[PDB]
């Protein structure tokens, strides 16, 4: 698994005369999206199976290294669509012959983090809309090759982040944006879920995942809990800009005692160190001068959280447990937190996020991770049938997903700030913030 | 209040002087005892020392006259002996230190005048015991340290937050290794002050100033007290050892003012510049990593964080919460929280020391009793001639914090180091027990 590290992870071009800038970009309409799969495990899978029932989508090719998930994603095709797509497995260059025999509208890539950018930049290159599962890509190389092609090829390309597509965070999107909070300060974000048993696994993400941790001391996951925090404080469109990041770790201890406890002594896991810290936390300084607290802990044992807090001078919204307080909220007293079913109840009332009210229920009889990935793909089909921007664009991808590598930098360097690079060329100062849709 | 270089800008230990980290005083069965400063909090702290054993509060010292006489009347009705008050002027606390030669102070004062007044104190022969924080800059913080070395007597930090119930717990469960070995923590300081721009008469005479000229952690000691010891910060096993410092915009303060305020009052005229939320994180020299937050301005509920976790678990405060392979059921992707949950806990874990004070503690109060317990500690170490459970070095690493922050921010949140008040003899200092 080729995994870029050293000063090949976050080292570094004017836009070229016959590229464009991608914001806001709006795509010709899609009646009926050609749509294939490149890499159908757990989550590509997972992806098919609730678009195999969305109308204006024909799911026409899928492929994966693995024939039998090949097989079991064509199946499941045939078996709720009545065509079956064709299949592709084999070799990790075999996607290429897919795209070209079958020109798909778009493609969805639900592959391991070090294929992201490739089978992305050859899908735009091959005339199909790139959907990329996160992180969007592993070095800045990366990000910026997704930025150029898409900005050569005029074709979408979003990674897949389904956290700003939660209840609560849109929710929370829409109270922002009403100034419910008053003026943004800061803001917490983390992905806190401990995966330490994936040491044990030579399938799935067992596989590719923790060798990352034996490569990389960064935030190797840091999307989840950054996207939503990024769109209420409407970075990289208009408002505001990722500026600076600091980044720091603790020891990395668990996973090297986790193979000396449950692996063999002959186990690569117990003959090659984890060099990532256990909780890895950074604190990224915006233009504006707003800070987000994002930290890392894919280790430790410790219940799930994504922090999803955001700060404002009038109250605070925060998840995992759902709880916001303000001097518009509830009584008004903000002392304590309105917390809870009940008394949250009214909050949901009032400050529902309209896309909530008309897809969240179906939503969550679909199912996925609570309904927010039939959101996401669900506004994905819309606005490729509809010829209008997506809700977040690659420069929003990149700068996220550039998290990776920049903590990185900054924790090989002794945890000095490090500067985000300006993936729009300045031209986010004239990007649409991302509104209340619908 | 010093701002710019003087925050953070700072010789050898005079061979004649002693390094008191475990220092052990002379025993006191009888504490003369005096107050310096006795508004909101200093009063509190007399009131509570007026029920104890072994303590004779012999002088009150306080600016205002009328402040005095009720510390005094206070004592006389509790105690049945009159202290001798002392009023007036700002260098009127020297000559109570004179006539009454105490064997210890209580010194409540705002935080510009704690180093001056605690040093004074000492070098007239007292033990020191001071609020919050110990001082504002590095070379107060260092002539705390050389002025302890060299009198030969205690100053202790008041933090009042480690002798919490949870804290106390937490630090008994970390002591016992039930989360392994430690990774991280969580302090903060997050408390809704915005309203003291409207007052003159208690802290705003003073606190709120203090956002007008500095940017960076105001208030840094509560959350990371237990922190610290938790980890046996300075006491052996590791050291506080850089920290760098970020700060959001600063808004909410002015826009109090213009709101509540007419426009040639002075927090109209003066511009807040200390960032409403201020975050920092510290590395040890373990390579353990330290949050901490300072944010008393902003609406939202009281926390202090009080998150230590490790390799086998994670205990948390605000709410009280734990989670690890030994706790409950080991099912450590749910938390323990809630009072039924929570109550095997705490029999399991309950610190000797809280079982042993804390039904009287919590009938006196005091931020729900740490504080009667606190100052229980206090009598009990001088009377018995025992070191304090926070040394001089602890109190100066935690409120060191406050001009380090302000340095890395001014520094574009470069990481900064921290200063070795013990001059090396950190490593050989016993880290706190759980003292019975
Ligand atoms: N957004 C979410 O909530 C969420 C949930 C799970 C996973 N993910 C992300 O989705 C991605 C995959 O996750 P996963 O759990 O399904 O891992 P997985 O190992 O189960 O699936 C990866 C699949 O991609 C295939 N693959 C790899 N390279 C290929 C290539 N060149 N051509 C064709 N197929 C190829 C593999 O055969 C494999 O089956 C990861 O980036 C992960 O971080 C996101
Ligand atoms: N640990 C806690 O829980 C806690 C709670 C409250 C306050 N505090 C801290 O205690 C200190 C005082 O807090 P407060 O609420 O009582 O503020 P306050 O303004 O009400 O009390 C300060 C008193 O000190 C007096 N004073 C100032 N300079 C003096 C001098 N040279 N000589 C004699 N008296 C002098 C003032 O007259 C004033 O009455 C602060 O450091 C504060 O941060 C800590
Ligand atoms: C929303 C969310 O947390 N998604 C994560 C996903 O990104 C991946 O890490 C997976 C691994 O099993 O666990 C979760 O589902
Ligand atoms: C334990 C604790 O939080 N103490 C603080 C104290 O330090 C001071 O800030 C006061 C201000 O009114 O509010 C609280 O009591």
């Amino acid at each position: 698994v080729e995994i870029p590290a050293g000063d090949h992870l976050w080292k570094s071009a004017p836009r070229p005369s016959g590229s464009t800038y991608m914001g806001g970009f709006k795509a010709p309409r899609l009646g009926r999206i050609r749509l294939a799969f490149i890499g159908v495990g757990g989550r590509g899978f997972s992806h098919l199976a609730q678009m195999c029932v969305m109308d204006g989508v024909e799911i026409v090719g899928i492929c994966d290294l693995k024939e039998e998930l090949t097989k079991r994603g064509v199946d499941r095709v045939l078996s709720r669509m009545g065509k079956s797509p064709l299949g592709y497995s084999g070799g990790d260059m075999e996607y290429l012959t897919m795209l070209k025999e079958l020109k798909p509208d778009a493609v969805i890539i639900s592959t391991d983090w070090s294929s992201h950018a490739r089978i992305a930049c050859d899908s735009m290159k091959h005339g199909a809309h790139a959907f990329v599962e996160v992180p969007l890509a592993v070095s800045l190389e990366e990000l910026w090759s997704l930025v150029d092609t898409s900005e050569a090829t005029r074709k979408h390309c979003m990674m897949m982040e389904n956290v700003n597509y939660g209840r609560d965070e849109l929710m929370f999107l829409n109270m922002v944006r009403q100034g419910v909070i008053g003026d943004l300060l800061h803001g917490e974000a983390a992905y806190i879920h401990c995966l330490v048993t994936q040491l044990g696994d030579t399938r799935g993400e067992g596989a590719w995942r923790p060798e990352y941790h034996t490569r990389i001391n960064g935030n190797l996951y840091p999307t989840h809990g950054l996207g939503p925090v990024a769109q209420y404080m409407n970075l990289e469109r208009g408002e505001d800009r990722f500026c600076r990041v600091a980044a720091f770790a603790s020891p990395a201890l668990g996973r090297n005692a986790y193979a000396k406890k449950h692996l063999p002594a002959d186990h690569r896991w117990n003959n090659t160190p984890f060099i990532c810290g256990d909780m890895n936390t950074a604190v990224v300084k915006t233009q504006l001068g707003r800070t987000i607290l994002v930290q890392l802990d894919e280790t430790s044992p410790r219940p799930y959280s994504r922090a999803n807090l955001i700060q404002g001078t009038e109250g605070t919204l925060a998840g995992f447990p759902t709880r916001v307080a303000g001097e518009k909220l509830g009584n008004g007293n903000y002392h304590e937190w309105i917390e809870g079913r009940e008394k949250l109840a009214a909050i949901y009332e009032k400050y529902d996020h309209p896309l909530w009210k008309r897809i969240g229920e179906l939503a969550t009889k679909m199912g996925g991770h609570g309904g927010m990935d039939f959101v996401m793909l669900s506004r994905i089909v819309e606005c490729l049938r509809n010829g209008e921007p997506m809700d977040q664009n690659v420069y929003e991808g990149a700068s996220w997903s550039s998290l990776l590598p920049l903590t990185a930098r900054s924790i090989a360097q002794g945890g000095m700030p490090v500067e985000f690079p300006d993936f729009t060329r300045g031209d986010w100062k004239t990007t649409m913030p991302l509104a209340v849709v619908s």
